[PDB]
């Protein structure tokens, strides 16, 4: 009765979970959409056709089509990403985790995982829902959208594979949960999306876009925004990868009708093996199959769309990790190890910037160089490791979403900026790569409240304010309860700046997060790069 | 008998001097050239031809026709640096101090005024050398050569205004020492020629020039050096400032020689009152009428004769003084005054910065302003002044003259670097522009010896160690005594790079010379603005 829920689409059955030392529902691998299969890949999404019966949604659905990390195999540091679940095209599913017993109307937030627009799954560990739910009175959803080639070939022009498809995928299910939320318990007037790294920018990009902007009331953007560099293409850089993976695999290429044809012939791996040679450069933090500016999910370019205020007003809180780099550079530069401290030398660091600013000309190389290189003390190898990480995370992560949350906040209705900077007294990876992409979501899904995962007693602490700040601002639009005792999170204002840092001591208020290298990555670097 | 000498080209009757609590000999305002006048004006300088009787020596020369200070009249501070006797064209004298009694073969010190090539005299108080050659055992000789368009107008191809006059009334005086330094006790074969600011890259100017490297041993640069960017124009930009000096006093401009003809009949002040009307843009530390790269004097480019090692291969000592840039900024640039602490706001710093860098585009602009600002507080008054100080000081003296260093000293047979940062306890000048461009000189001719000066005990020992380091370094190429068990000032090397502070604390050795900024200023700027 409580886990039997009628939707507009057929009914579903849930199933009863353990959550610490009570119980709350979750309906696992609701259908959404209608498989994206066969003539239907690189396809717009179609809404899921009702079901009569009843749907089982006591487990997991699959994960889609998507490359596997194997760097490390049997490593829990690096397998807690892959998919832990059968892989397939048919993948366009969603999670829901409600409180029991089952509330009226309450906030909702959708998460939306990230991973480079090329791999991602909803049912990793880090994000169960049941802890969030259960302890902050929310329901709480995961969707899915289809990543890599499968969800973001770009052949504009073409109805058949037009691009932003797999954006679509989360466009699909946000209307889902518009549509049937309410017989979950969740007020569909009350939606927070929320999303890390291609997530983050996802998130950003449905702020952006008019068809997006109705189906949610405000957003949450972790490690990600939709100006990034890594976040989109050019329809021209779009169409040029699409002609440039059917090369790869033999295909005709006098036509979209037929090199779609051929690689809707291929089998997904096929797809997936080549999808790294279609790379303009030899580039860490760089992804082949990612969002297009084509007019129409994005009416203009992100740029002015951002100075015309031509997006959704709302509230937002968003941030960073202090050494988002890190996990780039140890798979992708030379001379980072997993076992040893990465001191990189001058010829390595040289390389490290050409493979981190894979678009820029000489000049800009020199100008990179000059900027993070301390000429008193340039053989340092620990200064050289840390610059080129300042390097990738300034350029890719933290400076793009600055350039945003300055953009947004001269129109939006409320900003709230965060700096993660605590290290897990747990983590698997060595000391030199710091507060690592990514490894904040555990902090926010509250894994640290469970006693066997053997975090300290003051990040149990930690994972309580994240958690209770972000269902906060969920549910008010402030992650400040007002009239409580406890340090306040303060707004973020064009003139003023002010953020927090996340951690494990009492809060600190800061201005100008990076101020010093993101007007080099956002005002001159640019500037030089036009010229020359 | 002691003040009667017999030189090569006449008797000179010389006068008994008093220096602190002693006497020496003094030749004052010997002529070592034809007077430049009438249609001698611009021309090369001819050797001053032999006089019957005795040359009373014992009286000032007149200075050479120049621009005078007239910012702060009676103010001590800038009237010690303007002529303190009649300005005449007739003005190639030379003085010399000698010890007494009379040494018979002792080192020789050669003082080449500085003053932007267009000012500047021999008969200043802070230039008088019986300090020097009573206290160091040195016989002083302290020349003089026409500056402004006296000395350096250049028409290329014309011998009538060939150019670079005032490098060869230089030359022809260190000729003269060659041929007569012998008989008032001075050993030719052990010369030592120095000069702060002109005066610094005149030095550097001989060590390059072939028809120069014969006429000294060893050679003392302060606050200059030949490649510093105010210090030389081309041909082209030569003769232009020549035409323009001509359409300036409407001078036929249809020949080399209808416009020379026109230029010698003009009064010389008619010439200085136009003088700053040539120059190309609104600057500061820019002079118009400056050495040539004409191919004679300097047979190749400056750098080139760096690269290739074209050079006189000897020892050298050279510094730079902490704030080079504050003089500039107090004459030329808005925000800045003798009677206030000058903070200076943004809009002031940026237009700073481009009569700083005349030569820059905007993008050069943005590259020096970038490297100066500090963006977590660009509203900082004081932190505004201090950079825009450090741009001038750094791009005009610091770094061209690193620049320098380094490219010598891969050829040259020993480098002793300074860093002259004490400021005086006496200064008249305001604290915000702490040690200021000509300010070492006191202390290289020992004016701190002086008790009536009021400076103290400390400075007078500083003064000392200077005078010694200066005086022990032209005797023998090294500013340590041996055997001494002083601290030594370690030579500069290819590779470790050490240098010393000059002030009133016991010595200390440093590596790098303002490294970080001069990287900018000798390697990524001017590829910047070559590359647009
Ligand atoms: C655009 O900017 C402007 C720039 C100027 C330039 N100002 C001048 O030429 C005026 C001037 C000032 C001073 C001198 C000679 N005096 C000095 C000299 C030196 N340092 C000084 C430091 C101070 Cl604080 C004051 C005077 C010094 C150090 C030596 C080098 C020079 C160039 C001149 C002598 C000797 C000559 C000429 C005038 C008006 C402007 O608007």
């Amino acid at each position: 009765s409580e886990l039997l829920v009628n939707t507009k689409s057929g009914k579903v059955m849930g199933t009863r979970v353990p959550v610490l030392s009570s119980h709350i529902s979750a309906f696992l691998g609701i259908p959404f959409a209608e498989p994206p299969v066969g003539n239907m890949r690189f396809r717009r999404p179609e809404p899921k056709k009702p079901w009569s019966g009843v749907w089982n949604a006591s487990t997991y659905p699959n994960n889609c089509q998507q490359y596997v990390d194997e760097q490390f195999p049997g490593f829990s540091g690096s397998e807690m990403w892959n998919p832990n679940r059968e892989m397939s095209e048919d993948c366009l599913y969603l999670n829901i985790w409600v409180p029991s017993p089952r509330p009226k109307s309450t906030t909702v937030m959708v998460w939306i995982y990230g991973g480079g627009f090329y791999s991602g799954s909803s049912t990793l560990d880090v994000y169960n829902g049941k802890y969030l739910a259960y302890t902050e009175e929310v329901v709480l959803v995961s969707l899915s959208y289809r990543v890599g080639a499968f969800g973001f070939l770009a052949l504009h022009g073409s109805q058949e594979a037009p691009g932003n498809v797999g954006l679509l995928d989360q466009r699909m299910a946000l209307q889902w949960v518009h549509d049937n939320i309410q017989f979950f318990g969740g007020d569909p007037k009350t939606v927070t999306i929320f999303g890390e790294s291609a997530g983050g920018a996802s998130v950003g990009m449905h702020i952006l876009s008019p068809g997006s902007r109705d189906l949610f009331r405000r957003a949450i953007l972790q490690s990600g925004s939709p100006n990034c560099p890594w976040a989109s293409v050019s329809v021209a850089e779009g169409r040029r990868r699409a002609v440039e993976l059917g090369r790869n695999l033999n295909c005709n290429l006098n036509s979209d009708e037929e090199l779609i044809h051929c690689l809707r012939e291929k089998k997904p791996q096929e797809l997936i093996d080549v999808e790294w040679n279609v790379l303009p450069f030899d580039s860490i933090f760089r992804f082949s199959f990612v969002p297009v500016i084509d007019g129409e999910f994005f009416p203009t370019s992100l740029e002015s769309m951002l100075n015309s205020g031509n997006f959704k007003k709302t509230q937002i809180l968003l941030g960073v990790n202090k050494d988002e780099g890190s996990f780039f550079l140890l798979y992708g530069a030379p001379g980072f190890s997993k076992d040893s401290e990465s001191k990189i030398s001058r010829e390595d660091f040289m390389s490290g910037v050409k493979l981190s600013v894979p678009h820029a000309n000489d000049l800009g190389l020199d100008a990179v160089t000059l900027q993070y290189t301390d000429w008193m003390d340039d053989n340092n190898g620990i200064k050289n490791r840390d610059g080129l990480d300042d390097i990738v995370g300034d350029h890719n992560v933290i400076c793009p979403l600055m350039h945003f949350v300055n953009k947004y906040t001269k129109f939006g209705n409320g900003t709230y900026l965060y700096f993660f900077n605590h290290r897990a007294s747990n983590l698997v990876w060595p000391e030199w790569m710091g507060v690592i992409h990514g490894y904040e979501i555990e902090f926010v899904f509250g894994l640290p409240l469970v006693k066997e995962l053997n975090y300290t007693a003051e990040e149990e602490a930690l994972s309580r304010r994240i958690m209770h700040y972000w269902a906060t601002f969920a549910k008010t639009g402030n992650p400040n309860e007002p009239h409580s005792q406890e340090s306040k999170w303060p707004l973020f204002t064009t003139k003023e700046q002010k953020f927090i840092d996340l951690n494990t001591e009492p809060m600190k208020v800061h201005q100008r997060l990076r101020v010093q290298m993101c007007v080099f990555w956002n005002q001159f670097l640019p500037k030089l790069l036009n010229a020359t």
